[PDB]
């Protein structure tokens, strides 16, 4: 079984639970205000920063290298732009760093520093999601909060270096299947992906609690 197939199958159930979490539900209903949106985007800033720091650390490692696409996928730069938009010039010392976000970042550094062979699970969970649900969320965000088609405030959801997301995802899945795979690694990579989804679910549950 190809890694891409194993991952889709391993996370199809938890994905249903994630996309139907209370926070995503309210978001899809346009009931989230500037406050909630700023909270989640700030959390993603911390998460992608940690993820990409670990990707850079392991870019030359064959257990990840084939998936090294900073120009097309990395979000830190976009998030820095979005943070400046929503939080202003001094966003640096203004954005929050919630416990659930810290927990996610912690696991990211553990994976990147001690179990790099599992980093693909985290890149897969974040980036493939961004190229999917993230695109529908972008349109919902624009409508609900009156964000211009121009893109300001939604740089995170914009991939200027990717012409066709559907096509890129197919290329990304194919490349995922070229990584050195053993029953051992495939087993743990799919487990870490489920873990990644859970960390996301926990972040959302925490943010929803903080907002209500
Ligand atoms: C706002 C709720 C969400 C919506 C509307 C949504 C919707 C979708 C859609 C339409 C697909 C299928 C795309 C395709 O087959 O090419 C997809 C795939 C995916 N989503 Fe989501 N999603 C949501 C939340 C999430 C979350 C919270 C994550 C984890 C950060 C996530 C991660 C993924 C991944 C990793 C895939 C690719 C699965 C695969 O092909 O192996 N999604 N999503
Ligand atoms: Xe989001």
């Amino acid at each position: 079984q190809d890694l891409s197939e194993a991952l889709k199958e391993a996370t199809k159930e938890v994905h249903i639970r994630a996309e139907n979490s209370e926070f995503m539900r309210n978001f899809q209903k346009g009931q989230v205000s500037r406050e909630g949106f700023k909270l989640v985007m700030a959390s993603l800033y911390h998460i992608y920063t940690a993820l990409e720091e670990e990707i850079e650390r392991n870019k030359q490692n064959p257990v990840y290298a084939p998936l090294y696409f900073p120009e097309e996928l990395h979000r830190r730069a976009a998030l820095e732009q979005d943070m400046a938009f929503w939080y202003g010039p001094h966003w640096q010392e203004a954005i929050p760093y919630t416990p659930a976000t810290q927990h996610y970042v912690k696991r990211l550094h553990e994976v990147g520093g001690t179990h790099p062979e599992l980093l693909v699970a985290h890149a897969y969970t974040r980036y493939l999601g961004d190229l999917s649900g993230g695109q529908v969320l972008k349109k919902i965000a624009q409508k609900a909060m009156a964000l211009p088609s121009s893109g300001e405030g939604l740089a995170f959801f914009t991939f200027p270096s990717i012409d066709n997301p559907t096509k890129f995802k197919q290329l990304y899945r194919a490349r995922m299947n070229t990584l050195e795979m053993t029953p051992e690694v495939k087993h743990r990579v799919t487990e870490e992906a489920k873990t990644a989804f859970l960390l996301n679910i926990e972040l959302f549950e925490e943010l929803q609690a903080l907002l209500t």
